[PDB]
């Protein structure tokens, strides 16, 4: 028993952070392959962020400009290219320490690991989520771009995130590993509106069961509601709409504990309409929505 | 900015894990060097699990009754011995991923992260911090015993906590990695009081501290205290009680935002006696002490 805000072991992933230094700007790149990928922006200085073209910048760096740099040794860039917000420059070595990867780009609401590094070394590893207005609430200092997001499905690391920059707001902007920002962020340093961050109620459901599981039953309630009329309580409190897919994700989570999905909204909803009278849930005051069901279970049940 | 419960980059650790099977029982083992440290339990059923004279339990078991795995090839035994709850199974063969290594028995109140792991196979990470009544409250499953808690310095891994049992309260027991429990936890299976957890005074102050440095100033006053007017606050409130070590361990983070000590802890004196009122601190709706003033200085500075 016990419920932690986990993260994925960050081993495989710490085999593939490098330095990528480019002029006087230095962040962190990720090796895969003969490929290393970094933000587009280590081409740029502090004058140009505020409008950079970086077709133009790009075009005033040729290979040997680029500096990577792989713990001690560093190695030798025979090509590169711009694609989307991500610059690949390829090398003249695979990383011998290359897991099996993909490339996937992950939806809102969704969960992932950062290995949080600065000048291509690791310095920490804590667990997140997208959220639904497409920015991360993540903990990133001045170097920490490059740093990416992953998931792991046994021996197959899934990245899906690549940190780019800090929004004016103190939350974080970047892209998948294919350059493509989440959200509508631009590359430039200007005012961009990060927009209305609404709670994971398929999250805050699964971290309630979550709770159940592990003793916490409080919260439970004798009422029972619909869709529609938890939907009602939902949008007044900026919670996403709960949609039939959702309750069907829930599905598993609902047998563990015998509770019908509808019964857990009806308690939901009166810790919403109530608020929790100075009580705790998992050592939580308020409702956690950094869970998806799939974390539930995997914590609940110890996949490996 | 942002603040985030990160754990260390758990990769060196992973490379440590093995899997111990004895007899029936199977659980996670410590591949340093030529020993293998697992909980010494391993060697009980779940008969002998009341009133087990490890002695004598230990005696009827040799070399080859101890199957160490270490992903999938099987290490030789070629020796045995119990140190307080610890068993160190010599085998014949190094682990060529051991890392730079300390056994060091943390404070209460000190953080650390832990590697849970199933089968000798690493699943989750988290960081966690010994309660002052010695016990965590960590996220453990049957299995994850031998999953050991660790902090890093550069390359140096100093293992500090090897889990061992999940108390009937739901928070977990286990020891140092010379097999000296944390607490007054025997390995029996027996009603065992946990004793008064408090909270930890010197990181709730550390991570007000992160609060003011990430944006979040609302909590703080136009008061001030003194040591022994805030503590007995602190003895209401079941609060550690703060000592001039913890007022000068304080000292860089009361230097970076020119806050003195004792104006936070008139801060954090009216957040005890009025409550948050509904309001939130770094996105928690209540006092976190889960960050030592060392944790707050190292991811407000970025050290890797
Ligand atoms: O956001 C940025 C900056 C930036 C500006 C424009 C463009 Cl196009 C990209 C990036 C500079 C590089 C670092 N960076 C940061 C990223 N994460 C955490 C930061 C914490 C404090 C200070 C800067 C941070
Ligand atoms: O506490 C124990 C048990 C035990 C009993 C007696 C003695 Cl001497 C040691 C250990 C059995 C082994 C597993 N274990 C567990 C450890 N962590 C999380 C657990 C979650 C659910 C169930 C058991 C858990």
């Amino acid at each position: 028993s016990g419920f932690r805000k986990m993260a994925f072991p960050s081993g495989k992933v710490e085999g593939c952070m490098v330095q990528v230094t480019c002029g006087t700007t230095t962040l962190n790149g990720l090796w895969l392959d003969d490929v290393v990928y970094c933000p587009r922006h280590v081409i740029c200085t502090s004058e140009d962020m505020l409008n950079p073209n970086y077709e133009d910048l790009l075009i005033r760096k040729s290979n040997h400009n680029f500096l990577v740099q792989a713990g001690n040794v560093q190695l030798r860039v025979i090509g590169h290219s711009m694609q989307n917000c991500v610059l690949k420059l390829k090398v003249d070595t695979a990383n011998p320490k290359t897991p099996k990867y993909k490339f996937v780009r992950i939806q809102p609401g969704q969960t992932f690991s950062v290995l949080a590094c600065y000048n291509g070394s690791p310095s920490g590893v804590y667990q997140c989520a997208m959220r639904p207005n497409f920015t991360i609430k993540g903990s990133f200092l001045n170097g920490s771009c490059g740093s990416v997001g992953f998931n792991i499905d046994y021996d197959c690391v899934s990245f899906c995130y690549m940190h780019h920059m800090e929004l004016p707001t103190g939350v974080h902007a970047g892209t998948d590993l294919e350059g493509n920002f989440y959200g509508p962020f631009v590359d430039r340093q200007t005012a961009q509106a990060a927009g209305t961050d609404t709670t994971i109620t398929v999250n805050v459901l699964a971290w309630l069961y979550a709770a159940v599981i592990n003793g916490d039953r409080w919260f439970l309630n004798r009422f029972t509601t619909t869709l529609n009329d938890f939907n009602l309580v939902a949008m007044k409190y900026n919670y996403e709409p709960l949609t039939q897919d959702h309750v069907d994700i829930l599905g598993p989570l609902s047998a563990q504990t015998g509770i019908a999905v509808l019964d857990m909204c009806a308690s939901l909803k009166e810790l919403l309409q109530n608020g929790m009278n100075g009580r705790t849930i998992l050592g939580s005051a308020l409702l956690e929505d950094e869970f998806t069901p799939f974390d539930v279970v995997r914590q609940c049940s110890g996949v490996t």
